[PDB]
């Protein structure tokens, strides 16, 4: 009965994300990932799917719109998002503030996993684009469709 | 299944926690305020119990030792604490770290109402302690205690 | 003989802006908003007009150039702006620093009210683009406009 | 007709505060610095006075209890103090919301002058204790008094 | 047998940049400075090169690609980059990490001098485009082509 | 001739402090690990030595006073230290600013390994005290006599 939307870009997902995934998944009856640009929708979609099958009460779905009308009409209960610094936390609280005044809806944050501190989608693209090797940040099933978006 | 544990010295409880009790409550199958100065143990159970009344999932304990050892014994599944600031998260989130680590008990976060924002015990007591008015930020049962303390 | 500038885009104004100006302008003898896009410099001026009737000694301005030959020019004495964050206060403050430096112009800073901690000119237009209700954030000049440039 | 207090230890007035003082005279009818260790009280007021007798609108004043009291019975319209970094912010920013809820008194904030940043009565006194020369940050009533307190 | 590079746009270099420098080439036996808009590349190259003169053990270089691989392939064993605030350090802490990770490549950050503290490439750029003067915040071979760029 | 001091109490060693020190001697010709409680100094002494027998270059001295002076007066040419969070940023900044003017004596930061980020002298202690283990975050020098004294 309790639910939580992890949105995001996810373009491409990352290790960090799926650390989030996890965690979410362990505490809510059901975790509805929201996908809302390097990757295409499907891509992105599939690329979440194949990095997050160990996780049974998971599911992935395209999002549009305001993330608490997403999570008000999929009957969820809340959102859930990873924080790196204390300048994530103040931009994320900013939006979680507004969240909770149009919507009533509660935003619980996670801390990233130290290892994964310093890796973020936009990040790992960059590096990627110009040859750095990101293998061990990412999902293999995102490492395989970006290598051969790379060659 | 689901349980997180709210862990403070509350001394005394703020309606700043009571808000993130509230919030607790209604994503987790059981709430424990654990307990860990001005006001005796004594004193801190009864003003969180009176001010909690409202919430039937929600159970008061006094605690010690390390909070993840709380949280496993009690077979609860997470830590649950509100933030105000990006200095907060930086502090909290070493810790969080730390307890993730040692114990594998996680910790979600969530954002102070924006009308709590400044309000802490600490500096509720150092206001009441010169004179100001302070009743508008703590719960009824706290105001009754507060003034008696100060008379 | 003492002066406030308030420079902003205003695009469009919202309450926490208006509190700024409150309290500008119950502590200088005078206070300029000076407006530096959804809305016209028109638009941006009316609403600005019709948030602060209640403010005799402000007077609103359009601005071009640096917001330092503004304030000299119009024998002002100080910059005054709202601050809601540590990150918003060192992006002010360099620039704050680089006006004393070029012009001798001091600024001051306010702390928002708790209540409009999470409200921006950006966020308030996002949000309400994707069908969210902000009108508790705006003056109600601004909700007839915005209301109006949505319908 | 307006008027800002100026509140510290000011255990010693170091020349970042003395920046302080004259740029709130310059936009302040009148200025009162209150004085709220290492320097005994009547130390730390001739301290001040010596140091700020080109600044013929300020005044300087003991004061006990809160802030917001001192500011009300004096008849003064704010406080006003230097802010060095983020971190000072996010704690400055809690006591003035706090102010302002309590007395309704306003905070303004003025960001430190670049080359006294890293300047603190704290740090001055613990690097002079320890044999450092700090004279160059201090005003010279202040460096005749260490000298003679460290000889 | 040690060396830095100090990587940037440098567009124009700031006497920031040059304080950086400075302090880089007192403590490695070389320091590279790599380039990586307003001014063309030649331009930037001259005057990073016309404002270090006065530093023997410094050369500059136009970069293309990861600064990490620049690095390596001068056979450098560090880069260095000052800092001005925390809000700075965190996204340069992302980088740093992200660097470390792909390439082994250590980074050390210095604190800017106070004095230029505010001064930024972009900041002084859209400050001089607005007709205030920069001057005394960069070098005198970037004055002079600035000036002759507005004029 | 380039010489680097890491200045601390460490009360223990960490991990963390160990991962400094090997990027410090990888970059200048000496490291002086200078010790400035839990453990006495000669424990201190001992575990520091311990932990660094990997590295030739680096040597560990008891220091007292400034640690600009023991800098100086070791012929030693920079302090190096680490730095895990944007609030580590800002008081070590104050503090190498000062440094700076008092001296002349500049430091270099470094970013903490993100498995270390969270973990320092005191927190260790903190939770050590309390019946966690932290062994993975020390060396086996120190982990040996935690063990002991806490036996
Ligand atoms: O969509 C919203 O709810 C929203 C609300 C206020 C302001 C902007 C927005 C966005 O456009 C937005 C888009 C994507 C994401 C995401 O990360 O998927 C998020 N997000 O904050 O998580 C927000
Ligand atoms: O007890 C711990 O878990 C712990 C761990 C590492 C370092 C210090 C401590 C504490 O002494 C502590 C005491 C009270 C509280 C609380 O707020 O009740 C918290 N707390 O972090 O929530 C922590
Ligand atoms: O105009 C300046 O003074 C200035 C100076 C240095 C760098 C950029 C600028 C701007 O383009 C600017 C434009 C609008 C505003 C505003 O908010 O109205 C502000 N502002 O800082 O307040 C600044
Ligand atoms: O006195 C108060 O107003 C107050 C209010 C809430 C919490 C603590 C206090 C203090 O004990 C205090 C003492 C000295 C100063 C000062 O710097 O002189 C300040 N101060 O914040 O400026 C505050
Ligand atoms: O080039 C990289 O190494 C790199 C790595 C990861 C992400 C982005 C980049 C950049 O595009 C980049 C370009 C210029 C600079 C610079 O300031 O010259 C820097 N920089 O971080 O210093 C970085
Ligand atoms: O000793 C100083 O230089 C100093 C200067 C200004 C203010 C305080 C101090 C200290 O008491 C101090 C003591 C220990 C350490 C350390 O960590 O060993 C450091 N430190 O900053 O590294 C500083």
């Amino acid at each position: 009965m309790t639910g939580a939307v992890c949105p995001g870009s996810f373009d491409p997902v990352t290790l960090g994300h799926v650390d989030i995934f996890e965690r979410a998944a362990a505490q809510f009856d059901e975790v509805v990932v929201a996908i809302l640009g390097m990757f295409d929708l499907d891509e992105r979609i599939a690329m979440v799917k194949e990095s997050t099958t160990h996780l049974p009460n998971l599911r992935v779905q395209v999002g549009h719109g305001l993330v608490v009308d997403f999570v008000r009409s999929c009957g969820m209960t809340a959102i859930v998002k990873g924080l790196r610094t204390g300048t994530d936390f103040e931009y994320e609280l900013q939006m979680a503030q507004m969240n909770k005044h149009i919507a009533g809806v509660d935003t619980f944050f996670v801390a990233t996993a130290p290892r994964y501190s310093f890796v973020s989608s936009s990040l790992a693209k960059e590096v990627a684009m110009l040859g750095g090797d990101v293998s061990e940040l990412l999902p293999e099933p995102v490492n395989r469709r970006l290598r051969d978006r790379l060659n």
